[PDB]
């Protein structure tokens, strides 16, 4: 068995892996996304399904208003006493010196649901984590926040006890590991092999920095011993390694014996001529960050990645039997599974998929810009060179209503190609983009006339590494490209930074409309050609 | 009869002043603060009483995550058919090349409410405004925003039909005005007066370039001819004068035949050193945009303002006979004093309550002050270059995460606090943090201030002179000590902070934040503010 | 008689207007420029033309290494006892919180007479005037610079006794005038009307917010009065008036008993679409100050300028004939003689044999290789000013290159960091190419250096051409004579402007002109023709 890392592509940061007997399964960061939480399922480790979204409730997660790059941070998913247990932190600052959120943890029978509601448990921190001891007692870590404690310079991991019976934590808090010397300490997870406790811990950033740092301890409460290598899995020093920004691991053992473990990686972009060590010379990540899988062998009571301690594309699987390109016609009554909301559920403010059969009626609401209300059905790029296409129809009537395909990253960071009304001209192809909210509107002074008779209006993207440009038909046959070519590298964390630099690029459609008076475009159908 | 601009002080830009009978009101924008809309009272244009806070519920007004500088901006109150008329708009988006928002109507029987349900007017822009006309037709107008229409190169008036009994508006949209070069038009108002019909625009941007523009025609969809002299009050070419900023004129006719314009206006702190027309130099302004008043004489069929086109202190007053002419809040009664207010959420069980401890306020644990959603912080405007405010404070903290205490604050990203803490290893702590444009400064973090173990209250204090202003303590309430950091006053005001939100200006009030969300709780007896 | 204003076009500031008899004279400031100083003059105010450029030599004036916006400040032209007083500062520090200088004065009986080796004046400050007392007595006038003294907060104005007989500046100072608040001060003259002396003060530095203040007192040594207003000229509170940064006057007496005062100003473009007082929205100006002239009237023993304090395009001439004058703007260069053509300034150095020749190949401008256009030490760039919106320069280049740190050609330059170049070089591959390279606030732009454009072989000659029209210009070539092609890019004229660099050196203005490289030093060098300059 060989396994080509990443095992998920595309925006999915932060696994937690767990399982259930002969099921593996993995949790991913949604952050603004919705609904929240991503849950993959496998029985070889190779290759790997959609099989949850628990947090699709506003009763369960709300994220109206919240700003760019927050929202669902690292959840934790654990398997204990025949029921799932799930974690997740609800970001609400994320441009401040400190942040502040809420710590959840809801249950489920199966993977599938129903999923009880919320119980609080804190907002001292993020990076949750459950730890089920094996005399039944449960211990929660976190990495607490607020001033002087975001590596200025404090960065610690504390641990408080947990009653299931009742529900309550413990008031008192167990320091267990201060810092290494990289810092931005995270990401706490706590296992007993052997003899000893193993916490595994994540250390220099989600950057090019990221490190996987373990140490080991004999009592729950410390003092913890650090690993002979201090780092157990790093790529910061491999500028040329395919597989980048490796960290974040979430250790397992199967069910064969063996020793597992899904970490964070991305692939980056290298524009020519810029050296390769100077600022934004190791790469672009357009796609985000995506999850890996690596294997755990065991010397002297210490983990070691087997093959060293970068990120391989080419892993070895377990020892079981191995198990056995998208389109939306929105021909059904629910929405496909892989596109998704920004903040808000889907319902009829938005759209409706039975208002006119075979198509998706989206409502006008407010632009892209916006963190309140955007009518926006958006899915996540998944590859270097891909071809998204949709066909709608649409006749507005003012300037202020508009409707077309995006490619999207943030609410500062966006471009758009849409269809809109010129007074004295009729309906117009536009494109307008946001770098580093910085507008860019190419053709509004001589935009691009379209048919009266025309009765839809076709739209494409294509990518193709560095660059996407766009297109548009009126018959289907015959296809015109808009005279603007676009840098795709500018939808990369690499690019924008700053304190939210967390998601990656999408592409979706989306309709708006400033007035409020009210607009709908009907969609028929969505693809996703890649090469 | 005198009056003395500035009439309304602390923060309170954008008055719209109305009438019935004999009695004038004008309302004035909140912003993020709740409740919103403060509506004053008078008989003689001088003296100026708060009569209501309309928008002081959730169903009629939400702004929970609402960025900063967002939330309620310039309203209109008009009283026409019986009854008042309120509307306001509710900015989502500020920090972005265009912006978006709502727009609502409300109205009521009479000042102190019952107000009814708010009816939606529109997303399609700000500064909405409605003209009753003399023949019962009513008029929308507002200036639209989005994509180049934020004076890149764009800045129209536009005009929609609107039917009372129904509660819709026309789909059509009538453009009265393109913008002059001064550009950042905006706050139309229609007035007919003669046989002609006035626009009234305000020009510039609410910087010392505001301009108050006047256009006139015949027939109400235009043409419209400017004024000659174009500008009809600004301040900008003065730049020794008190008063500055003035613009976003609302007009208004007495009984008595005279004609008065409400207008905002600023007093600016000039640092020493600083030439006068460099970057800064004009002045820095901590108390924000004020209300002034001016009158208005008539001379061949235009207005003009009566002494000069720029803002002074001492105007005349109406012919009305003058009407009969320091803070504490005890905490005593059921509700908070009205001049006290919370930042985009109710008064309500979650934030504190005036009922578990009866005569004091307790502050429960929520987000600290660079929170966009759910803090406990109760705050009152900054009304003097130089003060005093003082608070007694009871509260025994546990760990790190839970704090309360004094503030002074402008905008999220831009405030101090003075509180008392929990250090692990000595106990209860006083320190103090700043943030200046986002950048953290705590310099007490490392050598705390020790508070006795067996002192049952601590005083906190601050103490406000012009350009600077400082913090102080006492655990006894005779004897004083001073925290030894000097910070600067000048930087919670407008001309510091810059960007596309400078428009609230500074804030005093008392905090208690939980970050760790155990729970925890702060009484404070009162809350004193004695000018000098 | 009318005078359209401004009276002198182009890069021209600092007025320092004089007269002997009834001759009048402009002396105006020259920064980075070689040689310094450019005198005009006039015999009826309207009309005025180059009579003198006295720095002309390194014994004089040197400038190599000199930082942007450096050089010759404003100069000071004064006529008594029978000879010319000329005061010229060189400034050695722009981009500093202080800066540093020094001071010199020469004379001459003539205007283009020989000038005497200057002698040393010290370096305390800048702005430097002398002003002759009817008494026999001279005092020196300067504006103290170094720490603290640069608007932060004190900017005076000091005065010291001159012995013109040894030539001693008397150790004790005198502070006249502490500065109002627009601050800025600077520009100090005295002068001698009734029984009062005068003192005019330039505020507000020389952006939109320049002003003009006017000081009187009894005796010479204070205290000093301010005007009743403040200011006598000034055009901050009129942002769309045709003149803008009006200041630093200059007051003269005519032998017809009228006064008149010189000052500096700017004609700005502006971008559509943007608010006319927010950033940048009060213009760029690509053609630098320049100067103009006013006219004064007494009314109580207070002067003030006809027609309002903002600058005039028209004012009112004296009571002279107006000598002739001629057609204008069809400037150009064949370079037949000995000597360039006065309107042609090399950059800090003397064109020598060093930079070019015109005897090597008669009627060809023979420029040498040297450093490219960001160095301030030696660059073999001859250049004029820009003088209209909307003009045409034309040249006609031979060159041959043989590697590609060779270069020639045409060239529009404000300074070190901000210029334009269209050249013609030698590429591995191909041969001849055309390029070019932009700098703007210090980043480069190469668009045609991956592609450029093929040069034929047997082309003897190649013409260059730069068309300037308002807010752009651009580049073409031709090989024939007759059929033109362009350069497909096109350049923004408003970033060569001061408004828009910004810094402690924004003084000065665009030029044009020819230029010639080699990075290598191996030796090369680039004939031309001519030079044309034809306005529309
Ligand atoms: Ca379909
Ligand atoms: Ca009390
Ligand atoms: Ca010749």
């Amino acid at each position: 068995m060989e396994i080509t890392n990443p095992i998920l592509t595309g925006f999915n940061p932060d696994p937690s892996l767990c399982r259930q007997g002969e099921d593996y399964y993995i949790a991913t960061s949604t952050f603004e996304w919705f609904p929240g939480v991503r849950i993959y399922h496998s029985r070889d480790l190779k290759n790997w399904t959609l099989v949850s979204t628990p947090l699709d409730r506003v009763s369960m997660l709300d994220m109206k208003g919240n700003p760019d790059s927050g929202g669902i941070w690292a959840p934790c998913l654990s398997y204990a006493d025949g029921k799932f247990w799930l974690l997740y932190t609800d970001v609400k600052i994320v441009d401040s010196p400190w942040k502040n959120g809420r710590n959840f943890l809801v249950t489920a029978p199966s993977i599938e649901g129903p999923w009880s509601e919320p119980i609080p448990m804190g907002n001292g921190g993020f990076d949750p984590s459950l730890f089920h001891d094996d005399d039944g007692r449960k211990y929660y870590l976190y990495r607490p926040w607020g001033p002087r404690h975001h590596s200025n310079p404090h960065n610690t991991i504390v641990m408080q006890e947990f009653d299931p019976q009742t529900g309550t934590l413990s008031p008192e808090r167990k320091t267990l590991f201060t810092g290494t010397p990289l810092c931005y300490t995270e990401g706490a997870h706590l296992y007993r092999h052997a003899g000893w406790y193993y916490l595994m811990v994540a250390e220099g950033g989600t950057s090019y920095e990221h490190a996987v740092v373990v140490l080991r301890a004999k009592t729950i409460d410390g003092p913890y011993e650090l690993h002979p290598d201090v780092t157990m899995m790093t790529s910061w020093h491999l500028p040329e390694n395919p597989l980048q920004k490796s960290g974040h691991g979430s250790l397992l053992q199967t069910h064969t014996g063996e020793w597992y473990m899904a970490y964070l990686t991305s692939r980056p972009l290298r524009l020519p001529g810029v050296p390769l060590l100077a600022s934004g010379g190791r790469g672009y990540c357009p796609l985000g960050r995506e999850t890996g899988i690596a294997r755990i062998e065991w010397r002297d009571g210490w983990p070691y990645v087997e093959g060293g301690k970068h990120a391989q594309l080419t892993v070895k699987g377990p020892q079981v039997a191995e198990q056995p390109s998208w389109r939306d016609d929105f021909d059904g009554s629910t929405l496909d599974p892989e596109l998704q909301t920004l903040r808000i559920p889907f319902d009829d403010t938005l759209g409706s998929l039975t208002a006119r059969p075979g198509y998706l009626r989206l409502y006008g609401n407010d632009s892209l810009n916006s963190t309140f209300t955007q009518s926006t059905v958006a899915r996540r790029w998944q590859h270097f060179i891909f071809r998204a296409e949709t066909r709608m129809q649409f006749s507005p009537v003012h300037f202020q209503q508009s409707a077309g395909l995006t490619c999207y990253y943030n609410s500062k960071n966006w471009s758009y190609c849409f269809v809109d009304y010129e007074e004295g001209q009729g309906r117009t192809i536009k494109v307008i983009q946001l770098d580093h909210n910085v507008p860019s509107w190419p053709l509004h002074e001589q935009p691009i006339p379209v048919p009266e008779q025309a009765e839809s209006v076709w739209l494409r993207v294509d990518v193709d590494r560095l660059v996407y440009r766009y297109s548009y038909s009126f018959d289907g046959e015959t296809w015109h490209a808009v005279p603007v070519t676009y840098e795709a590298w500018k939808l990369s964390d690499d690019y924008i930074g700053g304190r939210g630099f967390f998601t990656g690029a999408f592409v979706g459609l989306h309709c708006e409309d400033i007035s409020g008076d009210g607009c709908h475009a009907d969609f028929d159908y969505f693809t996703y050609e890649p090469a």
